[PDB]
């Protein structure tokens, strides 16, 4: 059982940030490292380098990763790192955030407007920060989280029976890996 | 199996309630149980705290909330307090609750370079000034890993151990769960 959700926010251009590994087990694991695109896919050239990229944790053992930068500056980019493991997989976004951004994303989660059309909810975040949903429910119904990105737009799919709903509340994941406060919403026509 | 980081909840002092996602990774349902306890995760008389729902069922990789709310316990507007958030799954893990007062000015790593050092009786005793907790992340002593534990606001953390050494060197966890800057110090 996971209690929150982790996010790594990496200042951009800073040469490099630390980030701890545990593992819970009572057998070792090799574990691979990697940075990855937003939607997990291997870079052509790796954008970050992680080091070390692939070792032995033992059991219950703790280690320490470096993350290196190998982007916008009016917005954040999003990168995966996933940790692999095999006998000798959890991802988590690697937030890129230029120094630039005034504020913290909680301070734009009520300014996200909602639009319906296609039979998908439309998210847009007008904000320079991911809108990093973990609560969505829409007529009532709760819809699959996903992240809404920064100047964009994200549309979600629907479960049947909400044409015609316009009640929509939401909460984003603050950069502590905590539920924020909800907002509630009708869908603009 | 490999955690990440390591995530903690920050409380509010004036705070009615926060709330945190709780996800289930097994292929089976559990019965998840959620209780708070004092710093050192031991039952309190009555609660402080309070959390909803307390026991729900949380299908195969399958995600809810919990809420949190303070329930009479007494903080002091001075310093942070440090409670614990215990979740167990059961067919049919702790994560650490701080309380910050508003008043206080500032985070943590903003304070993390002032901790300061003596060696007496054996131990490796770390001063913290500051009204936050610094929660250790690395902590290294004549070269050699000590394993980690928080110094506690306005008080003092005494690490069991090099009747040589002098060399302090350690990271505090950030308010985002992740590895702050290195420190160097030599001890007093």
């Amino acid at each position: 059982v996971t209690i929150g959700e982790s996010r790594i926010i990496y200042p951009l251009d800073a040469a490099g940030v630390m980030v701890s590994v545990k593992n819970t087990q009572d057998y070792p694991v090799l574990i691979q490292s990697r940075i990855y695109d937003e939607n997990k896919e291997k870079e052509s050239e790796d954008p970050f380098v992680v080091t070390p990229p692939l070792f032995r944790l033992d059991a219950k053992q703790q280690n320490s990763l470096r993350i290196a930068q190998a982007f916008p500056r009016d917005k954040e980019s999003l990168k995966w790192l996933c940790v692999k493991g095999i006998p000798p997989n959890n991802c988590i976004k690697l937030l890129v955030r230029p120094n630039e951004l005034k504020g913290t994303p909680i301070q734009f989660a009520e300014n996200l407007s909602w639009k319906v059309d296609g039979g998908k909810l439309i998210a847009e975040n007008p904000s320079p920060f991911y809108m990093n949903i973990g609560e969505l429910t829409f007529g009532g119904k709760s819809i699959p989280s996903h992240y809404i990105p920064p100047k964009s737009t994200w549309a979600f799919d629907l479960p049947k029976g909400l044409a015609g709903a316009r009640n929509v509340s939401w909460r984003i994941i603050n950069d502590q890996g905590g539920l924020d406060r909800l907002y509630s919403k009708n869908v603009t026509l």
